[PDB]
């Protein structure tokens, strides 16, 4: 038993991760096949991001500009080109250790794990979700952009996030590895609005369940509530509403606790209007919503 | 910028995880050279572990009566002992993955991560501190023993954890590489006591020096304090007592914000006297205790 927030194992990740250098720049590449993909900024100097014109900038530049290591191994970049957001430089030398993979954009609310890169070499592996405003809360430092987010799914590496920017708020932004960012975000120095972020209901919903299923009860209650009533209680507290769909995802934590997902939205309910009260669930003294319901599961039946 | 809670990557320790079967019973082995390390348990039926005679249920074994496979791959046994709580398996074929590696044993309120897997599969990476009372909170499923915990210094992978038993209160324990446990604990299904379980007060502070440099400020108040009127503090809400030395760990942190130590110590104090009135620090409304003083320095200098 036991419930923790676990990130997937990133050795197939560790494998792909280069260090990409231009001019003053330095940040994190992804090797897959002959091709290293990272955010097209690292064109750019400081003053070049307060308004770059990538297509201008692009063009200046050579093969020869572009440093790719490899740990001690430097890669001979043979050619550039840029996909919406992200540079692709072409190496002569394909990645052997490149895993089964793809790319896939993935929907707010949902979570990955990030491998944390300092200059290409990895630094450590933390679980994030998706805000349903397209940030995510992470950590990266100077040198940590390119840093990729993933899920493994059986064999297959599914890739969701690569990391471009802070924002001037502190929260993270970036892009799936087409290229196009996530949310309103771009790739410029200027301030910029995240929305309102609201409160993963769903996958507050599925960490409750994780409680019962590892004995932490307190807050059930004999209460119910109907999805309609239960949502004008979201809507106060900025949690995202609660639909049909959302109900039917929780169906298999229903069913292992015995607990219907209406019974714990109005405990949910509950806690809401009243607080915890100075107790704890799975360890926290707040509302966690960043483990979906595949999460639970897949951590409750291992 | 950001703060999170992260595991160091996987990839080497992934390389060294093996599966091991005794009979009926499965778990994880590291194989490391030509040795598998795994927990001696394996040995035992659900029945035996109620008071194991682990001399004599071991005599009953020979080499081919241990099954270790590495994904697809058969190792031969050739040979095999007990170490204290850590049966070691001498397999024919060093593995090629083998890391540089130490094997540690770990002190009191030291971190590190976990790869949690399934009958040899890695299935997820967690960050964990060796509690004051020697057990810690993990996550852990039928066929997770012989998991393992470990830090990263560059390639040198220090090995510090094998988890071995659950607690009825639903908290781990474990053994160093070497087979001892950590704390009082014994492989054998019984009621065992793990002690009162303190917070690590040099990690809450660490925690409460990366809020500043976060710039999470509020709690920061006008007073100071000496060591033995904040450990009289400290011994009420059962805090580690605070030393010198742990003074001392915390001074560059002190340097790069300008706040005192002691000054620390004494808004920690009024936040263990006043609690937290409903705020959050780093997104937690509680004092988080499992980063240490490295951890935060690592992830705030870069």
């Amino acid at each position: 038993s036991g419930f923790r927030k676990m990130a997937f194992p990133s050795g197939k990740v560790e494998g792909c991760m280069v260090q990409v250098t231009c001019g003053t720049t330095t940040l994190n590449g992804l090797w897959l096949d002959d091709v290293v993909y990272c955010p097209r900024h690292v064109i750019c100097t400081s003053e070049d991001m307060l308004n770059p014109n990538y297509e201008d900038l692009l063009i200046r530049k050579s093969n020869h500009n572009f440093l790719v290591q490899a740990g001690n191994v430097q890669l001979r970049v043979i050619g550039h080109s840029m996909q919406n957001c992200v540079l692709k430089l072409k190496v002569d030398t394909a990645n052997p250790k490149t895993p089964k993979y793809k790319f896939v954009r993935i929907q707010p609310g949902q979570t990955f794990s990030v491998l944390a890169c300092y200059n290409g070499s990895p630094s450590g592996v933390y679980q994030c979700a998706m805000r349903p405003n397209f940030t995510i809360k992470g950590s990266f430092l100077n040198g940590f952009c390119g840093s990729v987010g993933f899920n493994i799914d059986y064999d297959c590496v599914s890739f969701c996030y690569m990391h471009h920017m802070e924002l001037p708020t502190g929260v993270h932004a970036g892009t799936d590895l087409e290229g196009n960012f996530y949310g309103p975000f771009v790739d410029r120095q200027t301030a910029q609005a995240a929305g309102t972020d609201t409160t993963i209901t769903v996958n507050v919903l599925a960490w409750l369940y994780a409680a019962v299923i590892n004995g932490d009860r307190w807050f059930l209650n004999r209460f119910t509530t109907t999805l309609n009533d239960f949502n004008l209680v979201a809507m106060k507290y900025n949690y995202e509403p609660l639909t049909q769909d959302h109900v039917d995802i929780l169906g298999p934590l229903s069913a292992q606790t015995g607990i219907a997902v209406l019974d714990m939205c109005a405990s949910l309910k509950e806690l809401l209007q009243n607080g915890m009260n100075g107790r704890t669930i799975l360890g926290s003294a707040l509302l966690e919503d960043e483990f979906t319901p595949f999460d639970v599961v897949r951590q409750c039946s291992g």
